[PDB]
């Protein structure tokens, strides 16, 4: 309870913060209005990790299919990386999927991006395809995937 910094849900009021983290963490470009737009489609999934009322990371998703969710933007501020924030947000994203009966979740990541590729592999994600000339700068992308449902013995 005493942990400093909790997960809340994005507000149009946080845009400059998120727009700043995305500029400085993602090679693909995202205008503020586009991010504000990605909100509208699945707002409840746009969540931020807040630390002394400063957004230090955010995730945001769409419903690709009635039951498959997709992760559109995921980023955490350099100065807070490895804090374990993005694990908060993924934990939270998955919980929300569990809640709205989304049975699996996909995403697309750059191929070169080893740092994240692991992060997701830590969370159970796996590679299913490679998307040729996917990004605007003509590099490729791995599509990663996992079921939501978990069991331990
Ligand atoms: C779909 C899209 O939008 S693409 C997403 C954009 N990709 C990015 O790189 C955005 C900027 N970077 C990130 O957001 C990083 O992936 C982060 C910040 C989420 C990872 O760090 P944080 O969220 O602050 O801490 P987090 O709890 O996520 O650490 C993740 C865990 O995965 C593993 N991990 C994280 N980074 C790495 C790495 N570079 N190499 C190997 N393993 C790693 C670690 O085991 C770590 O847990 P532990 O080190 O505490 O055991």
């Amino acid at each position: 309870n005493a942990v400093a910094g909790t997960i809340r849900e994005f507000s149009p009021k946080d845009i400059e913060s998120v727009y700043r983290i995305a500029q400085t963490s993602l090679t693909e470009y995202y205008t503020q209005a586009l991010i504000l737009d990605l909100h509208r489609e699945w707002p409840e999934s746009f969540m931020v990790y807040t630390v002394a009322g400063s957004v230090v990371g955010f995730i945001v998703g769409s419903k690709y299919s009635r039951t498959e969710a997709r992760i559109l933007l995921f980023a955490v501020d350099e100065r807070f990386r490895r804090m374990g924030v993005g694990s908060a947000l993924m934990d939270a994203f998955l919980s929300l999927c569990r809640e709205q009966n989304m049975l699996s979740v996909r995403l697309e990541v750059r191929t070169d991006n080893d740092e994240a590729i692991r992060f997701y592999k830590k969370y159970g994600f796996v590679i299913t395809a490679m998307l040729p000339n996917y990004y605007s700068d003509s590099s490729n992308a791995y599509t990663m995937w996992r079921i939501v449902l978990e069991h331990h013995h």
